[PDB]
């Protein structure tokens, strides 16, 4: 069902949904490109422990991107230049017990612009959820190994500061790849990522790469000074 | 083989084709969107026992969108503004005897447009075949409830005074969407609907929309008074 | 890792890869429409004798065109007008026994034009081989049989004296196709064969036809005398 | 024997070794307190399989002064402004297998000067190889840790920063150094440096600091905070 339209302001009020839903749909008239600083903050609140958090102030270029993600992509309208479509859970949907609720929030918005929320319910209820964590490697240093192990996708900031990239595998081999290399390997699976309200494509945008990781323990960057980059990572867990 | 070149008139001759075909190929040089009121007619004419109607004057835009919905298209030549592929069996060819024929006809063409069918032979034979059914839903009716039971896809007209349409499953639970939800949770499915020959794609008709049925036992729709509604459903049985 | 970059020569020098590589990259300023006699051969040099032909002088369309059949698609970028990856294995690379290395050349290059190579290497080690072969139809004569068993993919050049196509199935079945039966048919699997760098998308090329091979043992090509007729073959197997 | 020279460009190009060496002789026309950025990276590549990284962009020189610690130092010619000789292996050379080969590059140099390289091969043949780590301080941090335990040298960052920095040793007593105290003490064991081609001879280096590290598990550096310190490690292990 619908839930809230935001427009005007920058920050958008606590939503709070009490209906177990099982996706968000998120339409705007920003194109996906034309995003830049709004972010999205969801959790699971109980009225009687402690809350559960899935996302903390993800952007909202990342959270599409690492949603839709496939044979699916994400599509536009007449009236709406970007509609995405973004589960929360495998198969079924949130189950909710005594006291708990559902809370988005959306922060860094655009005075001058819109957004709308949907919820999408499911027919089931499942325990398996969706989480999504950041890792950042900083400006100053040069090289950073971060462990992945767990987590299917990854969404990396593209910079042309970064040179190099190490993947370790289950069995201990360990791969070199190149920007155009991954860039290459990732546009293989989902070769279109949007297609445009005029009918165009875009095969991907030219500042965020997807990574899907199988078998992976491990990345190890290789970059120069001068910028920072940035992962989001996401994780499906039971709670 | 080519079954017709038809062109200058406004209803098709009686149309006999006598090898087992699977397929039909439809060109056109009207885009996909300009089609109006072209209507199609497909009987098998048996020998021993009944005759079997595959469809009944269905509107020709239907009847391509409910044979094109997944993986594949239909698609745009440099000389053919509109080429689509619709199956009549499943897997094999449709299987006659002796003498039997399968009788094609066309209605309500355009004196300036011209429409080529083609038939696709197959190596094997089969007996499941697809059925294309009609369903309305009056002008003063409120709510109406649709036994979607055995169907696999359904399209159904667009319209402003259609406001709430709700799934039945299997298990027993009652989903309620909105026109919305229900476009973008089918654009997830098959993201591109045709190729234009310039090279834009569309990914939908503005007009029509398409409701994949899995696991669908019933249809309730709530509207408002003063429109008719029409679905066409497509079942696979065998005769 | 890098190959080569090849620009302002006619012909590139013999390149050896010493690690095992499972898939090439080819990328260049020439789109997919522009390649008109490069020519690329690849092999498996064996230090002490004999060594194993994989590609011998295969025109870079077929090639590129018999790699990218499926979900995947021939690439574009702002820099690079076109970027195909090609496979060289099944899963994983190739293994390379004692003393041996892999060897590629290209020929028949344009002076001002910037092609460029890249491996890609896996954590995994096969034996499995994709070989390429190359069959004719000469242009004096009118039909012909030519016997396709062990080939998933055959690449034809499209003329305008090709006038009928007949297969030969395994079960003994002969179905009759004509080129625009076939040329619908091949692009329900792959409805889009790239995609261009401004976000349009072409379904295929005009002189290049596209046939897989599924339980399939015999072709014969019914055709009128003026054009010679080539195919390019793809199978699968160990070495 | 020779393996390269460098002059014009700012990078080298990836350079191959087939033969088996035992040291590195980098010669070179300006002095080793003239270095400002040159970087190096030499691996060990197995063709099937995994490379064995041993030095991955080093600073030259933190390698040069990691190699020519002790009775020997960075010498001078009339032509060679500086020369170093810098051990890969333990006593021998390195034992090349079936498949594997050496690759070296040079990062990040100066148009305007020339670099040399040569190859130093024995008759002997060793598996134990020299590896080379980096680790670093933050320029934010008051207080830090870090362990080399099976480290046989550093060679660290000097900085007016630094305050205090202690030692633990293998029977867990901790003593305290200043810099000037830690600069006393690498100067008693080698007390020249290089060499230079007049005839003056230089003790060390005014940024650079050279640690033996006998018999010490941790080091612990108390510092102030606006720079970050880096710590170059050297360990000797099989492969």
């Amino acid at each position: 069902m619908k839930i809230a339209t935001i427009t005007g302001v920058t920050k958008s009020p606590e939503l709070q949904v009490t209906k177990a839903i099982g996706a968000l749909i998120l339409s705007s008239d920003v194109a996906l490109s034309a995003l830049t600083t709004e972010k999205i903050s969801i959790y699971i609140e109980r009225g009687n422990g402690s809350n559960v958090i899935l996302a903390n102030k993800v952007l909202l270029k990342d959270f599409i991107l690492a949603s839709t993600y496939g044979t699916e992509n994400t599509q536009s309208d007449a009236d709406n230049a970007m509609i995405a479509l973004c589960e929360l859970a495998d198969e079924g949907s949130i189950y909710l017990a005594d006291k708990e609720s559902i809370k988005i929030t959306l922060e860094d918005l655009i005075s001058d612009k819109r957004y709308d929320l949907h919820g999408i319910e499911e027919p089931q209820q499942t325990n398996n959820l969706f989480f999504f964590e950041q890792k950042s490697v900083a400006s100053e240093e040069f090289n950073k190994k971060i462990d992945v192990q767990g987590f299917d996708l990854a969404i990396m900031t593209v910079d042309d500061s970064v040179s190099d990239l190490s993947y370790q595998y289950s069995n201990g081999q360990v791969v070199k790849y190149l920007p155009f290399e991954l860039q290459t390997l990732s546009r293989d699976i989902d070769p279109i990522q949007a297609v445009l309200s005029d009918g165009k494509v875009v095969q991907g945008l030219t500042d965020r790469l997807t990574l899907p990781l199988v078998a992976v323990v491990g990345i190890e960057i290789n970059k120069s000074q001068g910028s920072i980059i940035n992962f989001v990572v996401r994780c499906l867990k039971t709670v």
